[PDB]
């Protein structure tokens, strides 16, 4: 078991260019992965690429705001091609509320429960990118745990926004979930495929 290093987590640069080699049902197919591709785009390319292969994409993560002091957090959020500016965020509830106010523009669901767990979904698998911290806070972070194709959330969080020293892993790429009644393999040179699928 190795998990993907880009899909299903937050990274600095998102998906790297590469080629995915698919073999199954006696067919061989090569799929171009473009730099910055979303799970949505990758799934669109892979779905039905060989017979019976299903590919679905979703970007789902929990987000927690912690340690905000000296002011409040301001930062942009981009989902796919749509961007909004959040400001005055000091708690997870604040984040939830502002994501919800912007939910139509962003094409997301942002659901926070009474235990403070905020789950954010791009149902089709668009990338979610966090902008630089431009608010007054002198400390504080937004940290995320992303869901994988196995339905499990990361147990360890990564900062996507931080006051003071900037977060580095700001791009959440969703998962690509493959299913098939028949055997198939996915591979690539180096990490070109495993950045999406693990090994």
């Amino acid at each position: 078991g190795t998990v993907a290093s880009v899909a299903g987590t937050a990274t600095a640069s998102g998906i790297a260019s590469g080629t995915v080699n698919l073999v199954g049902g006696g067919q061989v197919k090569n799929i171009a992965i473009a730099a910055g591709d979303s799970a949505k785009a990758i799934a669109e390319k892979m779905d039905g690429a060989i017979p019976n292969l299903s590919a679905r994409a979703r970007t789902v993560f929990t987000a927690d705001v912690s340690g905000v002091t000296g002011g409040s957090l301001n930062f942009d959020v981009t989902v796919g091609s749509n961007t909004v500016s959040l400001a005055g965020v000091t708690s997870t509830q604040d984040l939830a509320d502002q994501l919800n106010s912007n939910s139509s523009k962003l094409g997301i669901t942002a659901s926070i429960n009474d235990k403070g767990v905020l789950t954010i979904t791009s149902a089709t698998g668009e990338n979610v990118k966090f902008g630089a911290q431009t608010g007054t806070a002198t400390a504080g972070q937004v940290a995320v745990k992303v869901q994988g194709s196995d339905g499990k959330f990361e147990a360890a969080a990564k900062n996507v926004v931080a006051a003071g020293t900037a977060a580095t892993t700001t791009i959440v790429t969703g998962y690509v979930q493959l299913n098939s009644p028949t055997a198939y393999s996915v591979s690539g040179t180096g990490t070109q495929a495993s950045q999406v699928f693990g090994n």
